[PDB]
Order: C-alpha cells, then sequence, then structure tokens
C-alpha cells in the first residue's frame, strides 16, 4: 500500500512519524510577484526551507503533511526543489481555501457562479490527485478546504461539496481548516454527510485550540479524526491548554482519534518575519518534540498513545484509499 509523495509514491509503513498539518512557504501568490522584496532570495528561501525540514527529520520527524493549497501560494516546483534535498517525506495538497469567496476564477462557471453547469473545481482537485499538480507529475495526497468566522458562505459551501466529491471520486482523506471558538467542525460534518461522505476519511483541523471536550467528541463520535495541530500557537491558546486537552482526551480513550502538529511554516508573507519569532517563539517544526511530548507525558499520556497519533493514525488514514 503507497501513498504519493512530493519524491512520488513511498510504502505507507515507511510514513513513520507524521506531522499531519504543516506548511512550507504561504503567501498570496499575485502580491509576492509583484512585491517581491519581502520574499527577497529565491535561493536562500529555498535552501531555508530544505535546512528547516532536515532538521525536523534528524529530530526523528519522518513525514509532513503540507496543507497549502490554492488560495494560501501554493507552488509545487518549488516544493519539488525542497523535497528532493531532504529525507522527509513530504505529503502535498490540492483543495483551495476561502473563509468566505471563491476566486474570480470561478465566478463565472460552475454551481451558483453567473452562468454556470458542470462544477469544474471538483475536476480539478481529482487531476491533481490522479494525475498530477501542474507540470511537476507529483500528485497529491490530500484534501484541504476551510470554514471559518464567515461560516458557511456560499462560496465556502461550494468549495466543501467540490472537495467532497473529489473525496468520493478519488478517496483521498480530507484534511480541514476550522475556527475552533465557533465550532465550524460541526458545520463542514454536515456538509460532507450530505454528499454522502465518510466522516471517518476526514480530519478535522484546529480542534488543538479548543478546550471543549464536548466538541470534540461530537466530532468524533460523527466518526472524525481530530487535528489537534497547532502546538506552538500560544496566541490562540497557551501551551497548557494545548497540552491538556490532548492529555484529557487521551485519558478518555481517544487517541485513535487524534493526530498532532504545529500548523508551522518556513515563510507566511502576512507578518513580518522579525516579530513572529518574538511573539511565538515556541511555533517551529521542533515544539512538539522538545516540548509537548515531554508535557504530555507528564500528564500520564503513554508511549503506546504517542505511538498511536503519531504514527498509527496517520498510516490508517492514508491506508484507506479509492473512492465511492
Ligand atoms: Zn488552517
Ligand atoms: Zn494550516
Amino acid at each position: 500500500p503507497e501513498l504519493n509523495t512530493a519524491r512520488g509514491p513511498i510504502d505507507t509503513a515507511d510514513l513513520g512519524v507524521t506531522l499531519m498539518h504543516e506548511h512550507v512557504f504561504i503567501m498570496t501568490t499575485e502580491i509576492a510577484q509583484n512585491y517581491p522584496e519581502a520574499w527577497g532570495d529565491e535561493d536562500k528561501r529555498v535552501a531555508g526551507a530544505i535546512a528547516r525540514l532536515g532538521e525536523l527529520k534528524a529530530r526523528g520527524v519522518d513525514t509532513i503533511v503540507d496543507l497549502t493549497v490554492i488560495g494560501l501560494g501554493r507552488y509545487i516546483p518549488r516544493i519539488a526543489r525542497v523535497a528532493a534535498a531532504t529525507e522527509l517525506n513530504i505529503v502535498v495538497a490540492t483543495g483551495l481555501y476561502t473563509y468566505n469567496d471563491v476566486p474570480f476564477y470561478f465566478h463565472y462557471l460552475g454551481p451558483g457562479a453567473q452562468l454556470d453547469g458542470p462544477e469544474i473545481m471538483t475536476d480539478m482537485f481529482v487531476r491533481d490527485i490522479e494525475h498530477g499538480i501542474a507540470d511537476t507529475g507529483i500528485k497529491a495526497g490530500i484534501l484541504k478546504c476551510a470554514t471559518d468566522e464567515p461560516g458557511l458562505t456560499p462560496g465556502v459551501e461550494r468549495v466543501l461539496r467540490a472537495v467532497a466529491q473529489a473525496h468520493k471520486r478519488t478517496g483521498a482523506p480530507i484534511s480541514t481548516h476550522t475556527h475552533a471558538g465557533l465550532r465550524r467542525g460541526l458545520d463542514q460534518q454536515r456538509i460532507f454527510a450530505e454528499e454522502g461522505v465518510d466522516l471517518s476519511r476526514v480530519v478535522i483541523g484546529h480542534c488543538g485550540d479548543s478546550t471543549d471536550v464536548g466538541y470534540l467528541e461530537e466530532l468524533i463520535a460523527a466518526g472524525s479524526y481530530l487535528g489537534m495541530d497547532r502546538f506552538g500557537v500560544d496566541v490562540i491558546s497557551p501551551f497548557q491548554d494545548r497540552v491538556n486537552i490532548v492529555a484529557r482526551m487521551c485519558e478518555r480513550g481517544h487517541a485513535d482519534k487524534m493526530v498532532l502538529s504545529h500548523d508551522a511554516c518556513c515563510y507566511f508573507d502576512a507578518l513580518p518575519e522579525e516579530l513572529v519569532p518574538v511573539a511565538m517563539p515556541n511555533w517551529h517544526y521542533l515544539h512538539i518534540h522538545n516540548d509537548v511530548i515531554p508535557a504530555l507525558k507528564q500528564h500520564g499520556v503513554t508511549d503506546e498513545q504517542l505511538h498511536t497519533m503519531l504514527v498509527d493514525n496517520p498510516r490508517r488514514i492514508f491506508e484507506r484509499q479509492g473512492g465511492y
């Protein structure tokens, strides 16, 4: 059983320790091309990404899942360069990231567009998963969509359905962005269920931000896994809160439904570079191994439970294949 990766197919037994929600480069593509100074030196950016990810691999993570999609500045030829120079597995994603409306590109054709007819968004996702992204030969391993503050706008809803149908065609797992405080997981579960989606093939992201056990257990009950995936993002939820919710959930026997990450990156255009290392010093790829894991053991999370979240769960998730 294999899954596709920025360096081709790997045995799913070779996934190993997997962070289920990371990024390498995030940017608004058109702004970066037009105002390139902040990005600066392309080779330095790329080499820097390779350094950060190689370090991560040397520390004992085997795989990251990069959930950068359309709207987040996805550019796979640059990811191909990074992946070619690290032994870290990089799983790449397709889908579309919006809190509200869809790109102008979708404004004229498709369900709810000015004109319309066939959805064309789904086809684009399927092409990425099954054929490969652009000229690249790299296929997407996972689907990503979002629901935030605005909730189910017609744009957000169109994308959720496009992503649901791409998932039913290919069998690729869905990984989700949500606003946890507004409990947007429940919203996505509803749309997905209406689409006939097997909710156990869905990771609801950013549940790590929540401290509401009832909400998490309600998402699990419908079948989904939970992204405990913004470790280090302490402005949204302090270290202790993030560690406790995971600990509690393990004690309630939900380790088999949780995956971990930082939602970190090497570059994020929308924020001043020099400020973020001082305001969120723990927001990097090594925080889980340096701090979070020990703190978890301190709360009596077993080694078996950690293995489940970091190794067993991602592998199970990625071994479920084929559409329906
Ligand atoms: Zn997100
Ligand atoms: Zn993210």
